[PDB]
């Protein structure tokens, strides 16, 4: 299956905001380009990159790094404030075909079709907690059943998502793959599992669910555990294949 290393970029540097809080931001002493280059060399074919400068500060400070990383764009799925077709087109020109989107799709689902018109694969970031859809701007919404939401978006062309159980990294618990499996099978969508991916058991389990779902669960995304060295590249590679 796929084992996708993930890194956040903020002001040109590899970063991480603890439990999604900007007031608690940390920077890793690792060059973003050398890091991605090493991952490509170690055999990883897909890397998850999030431009926090664009997402949080509406800043283009990370563009130069993303342009230097365009050399590996075919192996990168990029996210971070992608809310307009003009910006999606710019990233696609740089080679980023796989783009992570979320809030814009909830506001205007036709955005999905529009992205496909410029040959972008819109990967919807589905955030959940306790099995319920949990998005910053949709906390009062009547429907918060994951499968229900996805079925609605498939009518608009949705085919793949990143399913993140958002509280796992904070509660120091591992991913609950039963939910991911249910979403994959019932909504019939391709899924990359995220959140609580910090142990070999989680990788072992994901590989099993990868099989039980006949491939719908494409693999997992390793973020905090990857950058913190909790999950070594050796172990990650063992399940990459």
């Amino acid at each position: 299956m796929l084992v996708v290393p993930a890194i956040d970029l903020f002001r040109g540097k590899v970063a991480r905001m603890i439990k999604g809080r900007k007031e608690n931001t940390i920077f890793y002493e690792k060059d973003p380009v050398e890091l991605v280059e090493k991952l490509i060399e170690e055999g990883f074919t897909l890397i998850h990159v999030v431009d926090l400068s664009n997402a949080i500060e509406n800043s283009g400070e990370n563009l130069p790094v993303l342009e230097k990383l365009s050399e590996f764009a075919e192996h990168i799925q990029i996210g971070g404030g992608i809310r307009s077709l003009d910006y999606a087109e710019k990233l696609r020109k740089l080679g980023y075909r796989r783009q992570i989107v979320s809030s814009k799709v909830l506001e205007d689902p036709s955005f999905l079709k529009s992205l496909r018109e410029i040959d972008v694969e819109p990967v919807f970031s589905l955030d959940t907690r306790g099995g319920r859809v949990a998005f910053k701007g949709w906390l009062a919404e009547e429907e918060i059943d994951p499968v229900s939401l996805l079925k609605r978006l498939k009518e608009y062309g949705l085919e793949e998502i990143v399913h993140t159980e958002i509280e796992k990294d904070g509660t120091l618990q591992e991913h609950d793959f039963s939910l991911t499996k249910k979403i994959a099978i019932e909504a019939e969508v391709k899924v990359l599992a995220a959140g609580g991916i910090s142990s070999e058991n989680s990788l072992k389990t994901a590989q099993k669910v990868h099989t039980e779902t006949n491939g719908l669960l494409k693999g997992v995304i390793v973020g905090r555990a990857f950058l913190e060295g909790i999950l070594t590249v050796e172990v990650m590679k063992r399940y990459a294949r």
